[PDB]
């Protein structure tokens, strides 16, 4: 007897989308097909798309220490409402930063009973743990995040990057990198402030494309020489993507990601919205956006992730140059991209499924996640196409109910989210069950 | 309920191989998973690999005119015994060559009741049909084959202008062009030269078709196809240098795919010398270092499909020395088991990569919506492969019309135990061929 | 003491153009500098540019057999009046074609005393002499010219014939072994021929129709094919008259990868475009076609970027009867030998600001260096005293009567040209003077590779 | 009448080497050819190669302030003895460093009467003068040197990525090239410390602590930042064919970049370095013979624009200690021409006119020295006479440096400098030493 059968949905499979039923047993996808028979429970997905749960490879929760920025409780409720069933949690903003076993075990205690979704873990590669990267590897982190160019996050200089990447290469861990030449970016920003240039266009001119390209080029070469697998975080320009593409076409093991706000917003809209649209690699002009869409449709951008980066509203007050950078968008990755990629620009459903879930799970070794296939976790989002709503602040489950998407007309709706076989979010019910999420550790799956 | 359930096999799915049951209804995959329930018939696939049936994108049958070379009866039985469930049939050797509605309708009639497997069809782009390419597009070929620079109904090569113009037309119709890429002039003149010198060993024959003759032809057709706006498929690539040309072009955005054949991964010029004219084929079997590079390209994902280029001929055309003998490998029956042994068992290729190379990639390139993958709603086309189970291939084993092959005498480390086409066992290692031939032609606009 | 001193000119040296005097003795440059002393004769070059005389690496004279198209007598007079002092003569359209020792010796005999300029020689690599290429290498040709047709076109016995891919590869291999460069007319002839037939069939016979029937990709395909075959055969390659920047880009990429390849173009691809072709008629029809203005702008950037090694005439005259008919029926070829130096000086240097030493390399030094003409192409001590004096900012309207070709037609007639050839000096003697005409008997000689 | 005629030498002209005479008047080349006539003085170059004087684009003299490392007096005598007639002086080691008008004018005062050769000038692009680059441009430096990455005030200091980008952007505006020492200094330092920690301090350990990839990374970074800034770039002393290849790739894409190397990277290898000790230690390190084979191929392929000394002397006390502790730098100013003539022309078959370009003409053209680098009418009469197939063993006593040490001491060198001529006067002669008071002059960009 199956625990559950989802019937009549347009199911996103590896190869195509088609109307098929999904049988579920013990939290796992037990069968896919027709005439699957009887089950304790039956769901009608007629007229909906059944996607694999989003796998968000770039999520800041920052609980231990900076929990008042978001925290697990609100952060993962918003994730589930946004159709995210697995997040890959960054090591930073949390204090202590997640850099060794004690720091990650501290966070593990902090999270007990608060996980509404499943969560794999990224370790930090920082200046003060190059000697102890094996610790988080043993615990089962799925990658290490660093920034280049006392329990808080710190960047690494060129030598600390090369040495840490060398070690990570030996351990089988990928390095993830925020690629901006921050020295040049800081100094251009100071220059703009001195001159009283603090518009959105001024801020973007202060983080020009070449500062992304230089940093991607440096990181690519050092990671190659170190023998380390590489993932380039939130690429903001098609020029940055081309660097990654050129490297892979020469045989380098490198992947990259972007975020919905580089496909759906632009500098002119960033000006109108204000500091809620400020983020570190900046939202560039519309011609840049067009390039990014072409890269995405060309297959050069492996994953779409949130870079959910909230902060208390006092840090968003004031002019754009002094404000804290970060987009609160975790809840609107799936519906906004389905509307903008699938409905408006004609992207195929299985390509959507790859960009929002499968690729990330394959890159980070999440064996049970990312695909509607026999034996994987029964993690789904039901999406209602051609069903619009205007997003408002009290739709948001964030701790701080703000987002540069508030007031946007969004052409599709998350109607339901299912994690390992149980409905964790329902547009008609809210959150019907106690937090059932679990951490995912590499050697424990 | 379900007509059939295949249980306990290691199934090659798109993403991974795993032990799951397959339910079948009406020639179609009805479900995949566990506890699928009741069925009229149940197969036990324990200890076997259940692969999508091979989609062989490059098969010569040659039935009207040159049926005595192979023909539909023997050729498709060999294919089903080799674990191939869909062939994509070349338009040459048959007479009339398959170049317009009349010639293909002729063939259709000749083949009635003889198809043991399913067959998509290739048109020929030749010198005398440039203006009627739309005819075979209407019938529903999935591509057009040509050879780039006799009998009025035979196959003919096209010069550079006929290629460009034909490809320009095909690009408008949404049809790929498939090309045998060698500079035939240089290969012919080097061959005569070797003949005149009395240099007629296998090594001489390969030296008379050097790598640069394949690279030049590939570079020429890549550029002409690009300027013509036509999707291109480069047939049987024999060198990694040829593969590199295709890779470089795709990396620049050109819509091009390529294929190779088991004899370029499993045989080399030294074994070719030992075997003789049965190992002679047109793009030649090259040396062992070439082979090693070939394996590296395959494991790197630069070769889209593995195909047979099954090319038998009456034995008298294999008599004589290597330079004068007819070129062609009779290998239709041993693509799947040889390749499973050499790629999966001996070199560690993953089951999903093997499934993509032998079936899924070819199905996706030629638009065979129902074939090539174990997925819900696709045709229930499978091969059961028994790993780590060896046999010595003999002529008696061969279902070809001419029971010869350069693989005879080889120890092959895996066995094809069963072949299922649209839900029915068409070949079984123990029962032989249990059902009347049930194969159908596959036409592009009718699925 | 010196035979001659040329004083006060702006002399084009390899590195720069400066006012220096030139001393000549025994037909050779004996010294360069100031206060050179006494000489049997003095010329004033004030206000003039003193350039190396042009080295035209692509001239059709066709004398033995098709002399009535041009021939040595008129052809080299026109060359001298155009400021050319060395030509590198093609093996066609002469009959017999220059393909072996017997054919070139017949030609040497016919040319005796008719050379107004010096002439290095190119052999033909043709379908029927691949086994005899050593003969012309021994004689001393400086290179071998061929047309590559995948099939091999129609032709006359003893005439220039195209080579198929095999013949090109085998010949190129032998040329690589002899140390001889292969020169190639790079156009896919079949595709151009068939598209031309298409146009005629459709009633489309304008100049724009002709250019569309020889599209850029037919040039690029042929260059790519020849680049690769010559590479494999191990042969130095020169790509003749490139008509498009896409063709230049193929040559550049090959060189950047280390291939030994050079290329050239012609003044008509820099100074005419298809719109002027349409107004001019068949006199501006040529095989690699004159393309549109956007193409011309790209050619100018290639040239200024150093990607085109040499400028040559491709002087391709024919009897005017062969210029009758519509553009698709007429014989291709530009009669332009007389107006390479002054048109290009005007268009490159005056109008577009090219440096005088770059002008000198493009018109003379690079060709001399590529084909190993040790005595030619540069104003340097010990080289031949070969010069042309050019008067800048001095214009004239070209008339038929100015032309010294056998057939006094050219697409440049009626053109306003902003500089003038005032004097041409060959091995220390005035052979052409704007005021005197041709003052001495023809003194030109053949230049042979091993007898320099 | 001419002041002088040099007769019967094999003269390296731009296009070829051939026997011709050179007439000189007023310190300039008046004529080249035969039968030039009478002169006040005649020299017999029979049997010698008459080359343009070397143009050394990378010289450290360090006079105002660190004169005791070398100084103009001994430095320029050694240059002249080695056949160098123009040096392009680096802004570093001297104190104050050459970074603005006051520091260079201070330098001009120290040099008076000490210049045996001519000296064009490089400025420093340093952390603290980015807003004042126009001053040295006005004075007439021919480029600006920097180190992209800690020092003395008024000393030479590194620039960070931002200072390099902003400075390069200004320099592109002024029409000045930027010259860069290209090593990832952080990674070299840290690997070097590692070596010491582990007790690994041989020459082979030092080279492995400055791996090729630290050169390639730094060149790639600078290539890309100079491009974005719009600045012409010169890459200093490349040590590896991998670094050259980065430069060649960028040029082939249209970037205006040039590079140089030094004799020690063609003529020494790490195994010799080990036997020599710290006198052969240099910042871009002398690599293994297989690397050296690659460098010779790059050189013969035209991928390296000039050869320069990177003369980097120091008091011998700084050469004490093991290889990891000693000060890096090669004292080799005196043995650039004769060693490269031997190794390149006599041993490896390089053409004389290519030698001329690599040792002189390219440097003069890159840095806009209109009067220098080539034997041609109207240029300065700067020559060196080289005697081929004439060998000698270098001794400490041969050296004119302040500190008479060099990693070439005791080496066999198969050609000899016999005469150096500067603007028409013999300033060095193997038969008479230095027969005229110092007559060198500074060369300023806007005053040639
Ligand atoms: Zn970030
Ligand atoms: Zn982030
Ligand atoms: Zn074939
Ligand atoms: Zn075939
Ligand atoms: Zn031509
Ligand atoms: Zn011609
Ligand atoms: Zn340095
Ligand atoms: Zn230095």
């Amino acid at each position: 007897s199956f625990d559950l059968i989802i019937k009549n949905g347009t199911v996103i499979l590896e190869n195509e989308a088609r109307v098929v039923d999904i049988a579920v047993k013990g939290g796992k996808i037990a069968a896919i097909g027709q005439d699957l028979g009887d089950a304790k429970e039956v769901m009608d997905a007629s007229g909906l798309v059944v996607s694999p749960g989003m796998v968000d490879a770039h999520t800041h929760i920052s609980e231990p220490g900076r929990s008042h920025w978001e925290g697990y409780e609100t952060g993962t409720r918003a994730a589930a409402k946004g159709g995210i069933t697995t997040m890959i949690e960054m090591p930073l903003n949390q204090l202590p930063a997640t850099v060794d076993r004690a720091s990650i075990e501290l966070k593990f205690d902090a999270a007990k009973g608060k996980l509404t979704i499943d969560a794999a873990q990224l370790g930090g590669l920082v200046s003060y743990n190059i000697d102890r990267l094996h610790e988080l590897d043993e615990v089962g982190v799925v990658g290490f995040k660093c920034f280049v160019a006392d329990n808080d996050f710190r960047d690494v200089n060129d030598w600390q990057f090369f040495k840490g990447a060398q070690k990570l290469g030996e351990l089988g861990q990928p390095v993830l990198v925020h690629c901006e030449n921050a020295l040049i970016c800081d100094e251009l920003g100071e220059e703009a402030k001195r001159e009283g240039r603090v518009t959105a266009h001024d801020y973007v001119a202060s983080r020009p494309v070449f500062t992304e390209v230089e940093a991607i080029r440096r990181v690519l070469y050092l990671a190659k020489v170190a023998g380390c697998r590489l993932h380039v975080c939130h690429v903001s320009s098609p020029e940055g993507v081309e660097e990654v593409t050129r490297a892979r076409q020469e045989g380098q093991d490198v992947t990259c990601e972007s975020c919905p706000h580089y496909f759906v917003l632009d500098t002119d809209q960033f000006e109108e919205i204000g500091t809620l649209a400020k983020c570190s690699p900046p939202i560039r002009d519309l011609e840049n956006q067009k390039g990014m869409w072409e890269k995405l449709f060309n297959g050069e951008i492996d994953c779409l992730v949130s870079d959910h980066s909230p902060c208390p509203p006092e840090m968003k007050a004031g002019n754009i140059m002094e404000a804290w950078g970060g987009i609160a968008g975790l809840q609107n990755c799936m519906d906004v991209m389905f509307d903008e990629a699938v409905q408006k620009r004609g992207m195929s459903l299985p390509m959507f499924g790859k960009l929002m879930a499968t690729n990330a799970a394959d890159i980070f070794g999440l064996q049970q996640k990312g695909r509607i296939a026999p034996g994987k976790d029964a993690d789904f989002v039901f999406i209602q196409p051609n069903s619009s709503y205007v997003l408002t602040n009290d739709d948001l489950e964030y701790r701080h109910k703000v987002s540069p998407y508030v007031g946007r007309t969004i052409g599709a709706r998350i109607t339901k989210t299912i994690l390992r076989g149980d409905v964790i979010y329902d547009i008609e019910q809210g959150f019907p069950v106690a937090p059932k999420g679990q951490f995912i550790l590499k050697h424990q799956q």
